[PDB]
């Protein structure tokens, strides 16, 4: 990672890593991981939609429990909402 | 204070606004602006695809610029890209 967008996707990386390294199979947030990751990486418009409210949408292919790639989805809808509160009056 | 994840994403903000405030609509990355950003804050693997390949693919309204939205597609793409290429060699 040498460049702003390569070290600002290498954090969300280690990010997911450091929730889906913490049991389980090590691609896999859990329900209970999940919420560990919102209250603690997460401002709080973003988790007080409730962490069961969140695992219904991220776990796409309903194996209970969240990979990377559905992981993206929690970060897109951060990032969309970030970036639309930053120019909101 | 910021956590990681908060700060990965504001980043992610931040390179999109570099280009897209370069000229004529400040939300709007032109043909361009896109091609400096992809020969700056890509590596080779999504550099290689073509500054013009990325456009018309990005450019999903064809408008003639890459919007916020937009752009995510290829934040995303470049995620999953990466998440992949760090558990390789
Ligand atoms: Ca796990
Ligand atoms: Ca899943
Ligand atoms: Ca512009
Ligand atoms: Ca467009
Ligand atoms: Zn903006
Ligand atoms: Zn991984």
């Amino acid at each position: 990672a040498l460049t702003e967008l390569e070290k600002a996707l290498n954090s969300i990386i280690d990010v997911y890593h450091k929730y889906s390294l913490i049991k389980g199979n090590f691609h896999a947030v859990y329900r209970d991981d999940l919420k560990k990751l919102l209250e603690t990486e997460c401002p709080q418009y973003i988790r007080k939609k409730g962490a069961d409210v969140w695992f219904k949408e991220l776990d796409i292919n309903t194996d209970g429990a969240v990979n990377f790639q559905e992981f993206l989805i929690l970060v897109i809808k951060m990032g969309v909402a970030a970036h639309k509160k930053s120019h909101e009056e």
